[PDB]
């Protein structure tokens, strides 16, 4: 809407106090005029029908419970935002500062989170699986970041291309995750899964198989469940991308870690300049080795690094 920008305060999914930035005319909106062409937070209002309603308030004060999840959603689409611009001059999901839109209460006890082609949704769960999945900030930016995927390298949802569009949100959304520099880790979802057990995810990076998720191709699963295991056969190619900035030694195979800003610079040269809609992993791994050639040269630790990488998950 047309209004001026303003700043409210409030509290997140897990009573934190955050500043967030709106816009007031009549009342104060959850509309971020600071970044692109704005960011915008709606109420769904526990239905289905999408986006809702831009959400308003009337005093730009957003303590109450039911305003914690469009809080969190808010302002981890804007420090989303600010790790593609600051990090890789990347201007929105398009590159164009699209506007980003996002609606919570989506449902009820909707233990899930999406984006379904124009913006990103967010379920309140159940209480018990899960808490309203916008308090975890590596979930919004693996959120976005799957819209930054469609409009790269497009890589359809299904089977190895499908993994590895999986794979890139949990690498971005762990990356924006480190940048907000808040208990950072590479556990997926940690913050907003299972209040009533403490110290697991919902995936993990470093130790896929932590949580049954293959860690090795000869492990991948080939059924038909999950759209060909895209949140299954992701731990392959996550798993990678853990070995490539932190290091390790992985079935025998030692890989140098050469940290996550250049981890961050060759997968997301990777997904820009390289990756195709039906790339499959081992393309994905001549992606990685030419972006880290473009980037480090050919001789470099950095290329040496993403080749041990992608050997000790047998993928070649
Ligand atoms: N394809 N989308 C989903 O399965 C929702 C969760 C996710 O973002 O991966
Ligand atoms: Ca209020
Ligand atoms: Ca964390
Ligand atoms: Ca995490
Ligand atoms: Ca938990
Ligand atoms: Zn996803």
């Amino acid at each position: 809407i047309t209004g001026t920008s303003t700043v409210g305060v409030g509290r997140g999914v897990l009573g934190d106090q955050k500043n967030i930035n709106t816009t007031y005319s009549t009342y104060y909106y959850l509309q971020d005029n600071t970044r692109g062409n704005g960011i915008f937070t709606y109420d769904a209002k526990y239905r289905t029908t999408l986006p809702g309603s831009l959400w308003a308030d009337a005093d730009n004060q957003f303590f109450a419970s039911y305003d914690a999840p469009a809080v969190d959603a808010h302002y981890y689409a804007g420090v989303t935002y600010d790790y593609y611009k600051n990090v890789h001059n990347r201007l929105s999901y398009d590159g164009n500062n699209a506007a980003i839109r996002s609606s919570v209460h989506y449902s009820q006890g909707y233990n899930n989170a999406f984006w379904n082609g124009s913006q990103m949704v967010y379920g309140d769960g159940d209480g018990q699986t899960f808490i309203p999945l916008s308090g975890g900030i590596d979930v919004v930016a693996h959120e976005l970041t799957h819209a930054v995927t469609d409009y790269t390298a497009g890589l359809i949802y299904q089977n190895e291309s499908g993994a590895i569009n999986e794979a890139i949100s949990d690498i971005f959304g762990t990356l924006v995750e480190f940048y907000a520099n808040k208990n950072p880790d590479w556990e997926i979802g940690e913050d907003v899964y299972t209040p009533g057990i403490s110290g697991d995810s919902l995936r993990s990076m470093s130790d896929p198989a932590k949580y049954g998720d293959p860690d090795h191709y000869s492990k991948r699963y080939t059924g038909t469940q999950d759209n060909g295991g895209v949140h299954i056969n992701s731990g392959i190619i996550n798993k990678a991308a853990y070995l490539i900035s932190q290091g390790g030694t992985h079935y025998g195979v030692s890989v140098v870690g050469i940290g996550r800003d250049k981890l961050g610079k060759i997968f997301y040269r990777a997904l820009t300049q390289y990756l195709t809609p039906t790339s499959n992993f081992s393309q994905l791994r001549a992606a990685a080795v030419q972006s880290a050639t473009d980037l480090y040269g050919s001789t470099s630790q950095e290329v040496a690094s993403v080749k041990q990488a992608f050997d000790a998950v047998g993928v070649k």
